[PDB]
């Protein structure tokens, strides 16, 4: 069983259609007094609700091949960005996983939707306090105060305002002077998914682009959104921001973080394009000229074979480029932890085996080794979130102040956050 | 081609005359919903905009002396002062440029005005953001926070309210790297360039200065004809840093000295022969604003002038005027300190020429100006002038004065206490 194929979200078009129904805003909030979609995802970002997804998961509790291949996709969830694509292909393993174990449970249909698992639920579980990592019981209490926070501001991103400085061991392993420096994903891992020997999975591209025009304008059948929906800002609450606002030639759906989940050679393209941007011009051009200059080219970024892949980061603006390679935090903290190898390249039999046995036992899941940091995760939600909601001004400019020495104890060299904040949603 | 040529003024007059017509302020603004010059204008300071002037260039590379005589211009640029005679000179070297090395392609013509490239535009390329200088890669990032204060304070100039404690931060430059000899000049190539007693000096752009202004403003109190529905009092104002023409004290934001700067050849070092006869003449306790009136009262004031106009220029202007640009605007202290006179004025011997742009085009001359050259000092110079032209938050507003006095010390500038000057002058 393999996490992150194409073939495994068309086999289930039928429930995930529930949940990308389920995902999508009401047309007109203000003309009804709430909203049975609504309520269950504010309820499940409340701080003291319980996990759906691990309630779920212990109530099949109570084989073998389900723990094997629950935690490969925990392993590629910990592996992958943060963002749509990332959601949807939990979805669908989640749901081959049910259908593989799980044939006769009443669970396992109807699995998405209302007063079942929602796209916040997957959100939650898998990426933003992600339950599956081992970690120490000594951790727990500290751990939850930071989950609390994260809570709040995506809440926040919900319903648009928020209700830290009386709430704020080195934080992770950049951060500590003992450790050896990171060698690249762990080696079980490598010895899996790396190597020049390997084919590509599928691309998630066709599927992002089909259900985004579909249901929103963000481009500007798989699925079908109901009308009393709101179809100009797709299926958001599948997405960390939990909503599609434009600022500035940029959106609050980062559409190249799509493309690092969506796409095999998206993490490496951008790598390159961003050291083409700094390294090609050696004058004074700002960012964005560079940027432009760069993909002006009428055979730009030759480095990328998929020219669909091409035609698309060519299509963005420079704005959305500039936000995504050195404004935002989110992006930057997206980038750094993607692992194409495991999430694309088709994994050889014999060593994905030991890794499955591996991570069952409760051994690659302790943190992400090319970055885990939950500060440093926490201040990005929160600043997402003073991007995204009202937020008390004071309180704004003391998240400002604090990511900002952060990113720069842990090597992120970005804009500065208070610019960011300005120039882009 | 050599820039800053009264000739290349006048051969373009045809385009130039639409520059300033672009860049006069609308007569009566509150009775339109809009402007399309304004509009514009508004949309090249906000700071994820292009640059225009490098979208032009890139626009027509993808010759062999464009690429040498665009470096000899920015090198010029560099050492030339920020001000209404800089942009004009480089608008016109510009076109003359585009129409020795690209006379076919459209982008030439018409090259100036609304939809194309306007005073804004050549400001921010050449003199506010300088995207000519080669900086390392790993300097940008940080340089883009300072072009980001700088385009908003600039922005706030324009529509009059603007919308830096959170954003503001080894020694910034020369003049603070005290492990450095203090300053001496030109570089050796552009010495060996242009300067020597031998050298003929261009000529004076004092009068078209004069003609432009007098015939759309009231500054001074037909190269250029003003459109009806346009503020004929305020010249064509939006080629200058301050984006308006305001009075105050018997100053006015347009300084004419740093025209004079810019324009003609011997205002520098006459300015700062002046500056000694304020200082040391007098023996006593008088106020410089009386120095300068006992100086300049005279017949025979300031004898180390030749050029007439220039004389009588200086000694027509108003003891604020000299006072403000002599020892109080911020402004007006870094356009004397960035100006090389001989690099602008004159005449280059051409085989050192050729050498000086065989580098310039290589980039050796473009990473900073040898004079002076700090964009922390620059940048803070932008946001004392933006409090001064347009409505800032008290807080903000000490905020920069104590920053810019404290850079001011650092620095080794003497002018008056920033907020004196505030009070006293536009
Ligand atoms: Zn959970
Ligand atoms: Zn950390
Ligand atoms: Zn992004
Ligand atoms: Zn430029
Ligand atoms: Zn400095
Ligand atoms: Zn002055």
């Amino acid at each position: 069983f393999v996490p992150w194929q194409l073939g495994t979200i068309t086999r289930h078009r039928d429930e995930l259609q529930k949940l990308l129904a389920a995902s999508l805003l009401p047309e007109h909030p203000e003309e009804s007094l709430g909203n049975p979609i609504m309520t269950q995802i504010h309820q499940s970002l409340q701080p003291s609700s319980p996990c759906r997804v691990c309630q779920l998961l212990f109530s099949l509790v109570r084989p073998m091949g389900f723990f094997e291949d629950y935690a490969c996709l925990c392993f590629f969830c910990l592996y992958a960005p943060h963002c749509w694509t990332s959601t949807m292909a939990a979805a669908a393993d989640l749901c081959e996983i049910m259908h593989l174990h799980f044939p006769e449970e009443e669970a396992t249909y109807g699995l998405f939707g209302p007063g079942r698992l929602m796209g916040i639920d997957l959100q939650l579980h898998f990426f933003v306090q992600k339950c599956f990592k081992t970690t120490a019981a000594e951790k727990i209490l500290g751990i939850s105060n930071l989950q609390f926070l994260k809570s709040e501001f995506i809440r926040g991103m919900l319903t648009g305002t928020i209700t830290f400085k009386t709430s704020w061991t080195p934080c992770c392993q950049i951060t500590d002077t003992t450790t050896a420096p990171a060698s690249g994903i762990p080696e079980l891992a490598r010895a899996t998914f790396c190597g020049a020997s390997r084919p590509t999975k599928p691309s998630l591209l066709p599927a992002l682009i089909d259900i985004w025009s579909t249901s929103s304008e963000l481009l500007d059948p798989f699925f079908s959104p109901p009308l009393q929906a709101d179809t100009s800002q797709g299926p958001c609450l599948m997405h960390p921001t939990l909503g599609l606002r434009y600022k500035n030639g940029t959106a609050s759906v980062c559409l190249l973080c799509e493309c690092l989940a969506a796409h095999p050679e998206a993490p490496k393209a951008l790598q390159t394009l961003q050291c083409e941007v700094m390294g090609h011009i050696e004058n004074n051009v700002k960012l964005v000229d560079r940027i432009a200059f760069v993909l002006d080219n009428p055979f730009a970024m030759p480095y990328v074979s998929d020219p669909l892949l091409r035609e698309l980061i060519r299509g963005c603006t420079p704005q959305e480029i500039h936000k995504h390679l050195f404004c935002d935090p989110l992006c930057a903290l997206n980038a750094k932890v993607v692992s194409e190898d495991v999430l694309f390249r088709l994994p050889r039999e014999q060593e994905y085996k030991k890794l499955r046995a591996s991570a069952a036992a409760g051994q690659l899941l302790d943190a992400n080794t090319l970055f885990d940091c939950e500060v440093v995760q926490t201040l990005v939600f929160l600043f997402k979130g003073l991007q995204n909601a009202r937020v008390g001004k004071t309180t704004s400019l003391d998240i400002i102040r604090e990511l900002t020495a952060q990113l720069k104890r842990h090597r992120l060299d970005l804009a500065h956050p208070s610019q960011t904040s300005h120039l882009y949603a």
